[PDB]
RNA sequence: UUUAGAAGGAUUGCCGUCAGGAAAUUAGGUGCGCUUAGCAGUGUACCGCCGGAGGCGG
């Protein structure tokens, strides 16, 4: 009953064994779920108030 | 200098059938309404008169 996110913060194996079966590269998934950029206002359109 | 500036919601329709509210009753005792006044105000205006509309006599 725990979400993706918690166990990918601290990589509980429960998740390692399930992965690692089905796929080859959850190193590379994990990296970029736990780095994530942020969203940057950069210009404004006709649609935005 | 406004969370700025813009907008067609539309067309159609069978709610129906039945029925026992019912029985009993104690509202009762008492009681100070009350001292004053002018229907007045003026109590209503009448006949005429020429004129033709407009103006004085009793």
């Amino acid at each position: 009953g725990r979400t993706v996110m918690e166990h990918l913060q601290e990589d509980s194996a429960e998740l390692r064994h399930e992965m690692e079966e089905l796929t080859d590269k959850y190193d590379e998934i994990r990296d970029g779920i736990l780095n994530m950029p942020s969203m940057q206002p950069y210009r404004t359109n006709q649609f935005i108030k």
